[PDB]
């Protein structure tokens, strides 16, 4: 309910970007902000008021790693999500084209960033539910000499408590397994499959296997890899716990970073 009502008049439609959850979403303006438009599908009732529950909940928080949402246009039928462009775009897909090039230290940088957008939420207790490399967006590359990057932790999209459980499979293993079958917990574990992904240069783990395939993995319970390095191991393995209440707080997760 409380999130700002864009005008269609304020906004004009760019190129296409790519499918998303239940969306399609292009570059835009709004009158003038470099904007992304995330236009919902035909969607039953309790779809729209998730995405519109997202909206509102991102309109009251603020983070310098928080991509800003500005708002919902209604268009006549249409539910049209107005978000911050994030200029070099998704982590995952960067890391993927530069992969071999990325120095761990550019790694910890940026898990350092998510870490304190996160202890921020947790904070707040809210739930994001869709930590995960592609919705970490690039604002710096910081590669050159005496740069350093900067990310931004766009918005969940269509609430996670609204999906159906195909796509809760497709979402793991950033999904959270106690999710499978709604707490701020998840998104350590999102967080630890989020640094696996990242320290593997973008390819998380399970992502070459079938969706009846990954939803065996959590049923066995099974432990996700982890990094070569140590210490960043004992962390992505207490994130990635399967118990929620064994994981640890983000104010812990940022200070053992703080120290790598
Ligand atoms: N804030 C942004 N800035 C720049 N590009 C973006 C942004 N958000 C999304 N994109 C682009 O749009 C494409 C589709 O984005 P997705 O994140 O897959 O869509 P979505 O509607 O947010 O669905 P999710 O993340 O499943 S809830 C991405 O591959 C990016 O290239
Ligand atoms: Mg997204």
């Amino acid at each position: 309910l409380s999130f700002h009502r864009v005008d269609q008049k304020e906004i004009t439609q760019l190129s296409h970007l790519g499918q998303g959850t239940r969306t399609n979403v292009y570059e835009g303006r709004l009158r003038e902000l470099r904007v992304v438009l995330k236009v919902l599908d035909p969607s039953h009732h309790d779809i729209a008021l998730a995405f519109y529950e997202t909206a509102s909940l991102m309109s009251q928080v603020s983070h310098t790693h928080l991509a800003f949402v500005h708002g919902v246009c209604v268009r006549g039928p249409e539910n049209i999500m107005v978000t911050e462009y994030v200029e070099h775009g998704p982590l995952d897909v960067w890391l993927r084209r530069e992969r071999g090039h990325v120095p761990m230290a550019w790694k910890m940088v940026v898990a350092q960033q998510l870490a304190s957008a996160l202890s921020y939420l947790e904070n707040k207790n809210l739930v994001h539910g869709n930590v995960c490399g592609r919705n970490i967006l690039l604002a710096r590359l910081g590669l050159a000499e005496g740069t350093s990057p900067f990310i931004k932790l766009s918005d969940p999209g269509v609430g996670l408590g609204a999906l159906s459980r195909e796509e809760r499979v497709e979402r793991i293993p950033w999904l959270a397994p106690e999710c499978l079958p709604l707490s701020t917990a998840m998104d350590k574990w999102g967080f630890g499959a989020t640094l696996l992904e990242i320290c593997f240069d973008g390819e998380a783990p399970l992502q070459s296997r079938s969706p009846s395939e990954k939803e065996h993995f959590y049923q066995r319970q099974h432990r996700l890899p982890e990094p070569s390095c140590p210490q960043l191991a004992t962390l992505t393995s207490q994130c990635l716990t399967y118990e929620p209440t064994q994981r640890p707080s983000f104010r812990t997760i940022l200070r053992d970073l703080t120290r790598l």
